[PDB]
C-alpha cells in the first residue's frame, strides 16, 4: 500500500513542480517518512519501507532524472546537485548514468581552460589551468558531494583524457609543457621564488604528472 502510495505520489509532484525544487519535496518526504517510520513500526521494516519509497519515488522516475541532471551538472549549482546525488545513490542503476555525464563536464571543462595557450608563459599556465579544475573541482566532490571514488576515479579519466590530449596526427604537448613548467620554476635567474614556494607549486605538480599518459 505505501507502494502505491507513493507511486501516485511521486507521479503527482512532477506535475507541478521542476527537477530543481522536485529534490527538496521528495527529500522533504523521505526526511518525513524515515520520522514517521520508526514512531510506527518495527526496526526490522525501516530498510524495507524507505527502499520500496524509493524505487515508486526515484527508481521509478529515473528516466526523469537522468534526462534533467544534464543542466544539474553543468551549472555548478552546489545546493542543486547536492540533492541530486543523494537521490541516485539508493538507486543502483542511477548513480552509474551521474558520474559518466560529470566525467564529461570535466572534459569539456578541461577543454576550456586549456585552448587559449599563450606562446609565451605555455609551461606556467598549462599546469595552472590544469590545477584550478582539479583544485575546484575535488572541492566540489568533497563539499556538495561525498568523496566517493567512483566520482574521483571519475575526476581522474576526465582529468587524463583532457591532459593527454591527442591531436590527430600530432604529437600531445602535455610531457613537454609539464617538463618545461619544471625547469621555468628551477631557474636562479630573472626573479625566484625563495626555497619554500617553489618545493609547495612543485608537490601541487606531482598532481597534473600523474595524468600523463
Amino acid at each position: 500500500e505505501t507502494g502505491e502510495y507513493y507511486k501516485q505520489e511521486a507521479s503527482n509532484l512532477l506535475q507541478e513542480s521542476n527537477c530543481s525544487q522536485y529534490m527538496e519535496k521528495v527529500l522533504g518526504r523521505l526526511k518525513d517518512e524515515e520520522i514517521r517510520c520508526r514512531k510506527y513500526l518495527h526496526p526490522s521494516s525501516y530498510t524495507k519501507v524507505i527502499h520500496e519509497c524509493q524505487q515508486r519515488m526515484v527508481a521509478d522516475h529515473l528516466q526523469f532524472l537522468h534526462a534533467e541532471c544534464h543542466n544539474i551538472i553543468r551549472q555548478e549549482k552546489k545546493n542543486d546537485m547536492a540533492n541530486m546525488y543523494v537521490l541516485l545513490r539508493a538507486v543502483s542503476t542511477g548513480l552509474p548514468h551521474m558520474i559518466q555525464e560529470l566525467q564529461n563536464h570535466i572534459h569539456d571543462e578541461g577543454l576550456r581552460a586549456t585552448s587559449n595557450l599563450t606562446q609565451e608563459n605555455m609551461p606556467t599556465l598549462f599546469v595552472e589551468s590544469v590545477l584550478e579544475v582539479h583544485g575546484k573541482f575535488v572541492q566540489l566532490i568533497n563539499t556538495v558531494l561525498n568523496g566517493d571514488q567512483h566520482f574521483m576515479s571519475a575526476l581522474d579519466k576526465a582529468l587524463t583524457s583532457v591532459v593527454n590530449y591527442r591531436e590527430p596526427k600530432s604529437v600531445c604537448k602535455a610531457p613537454e609543457l609539464l617538463a618545461k613548467y619544471c625547469d621555468n620554476l628551477l631557474k636562479k635567474s630573472a626573479k625566484g621564488m625563495t626555497e619554500n614556494e617553489v618545493e609547495d607549486r612543485l608537490t601541487s605538480f606531482i598532481t597534473v604528472f600523474k595524468y600523463i599518459d
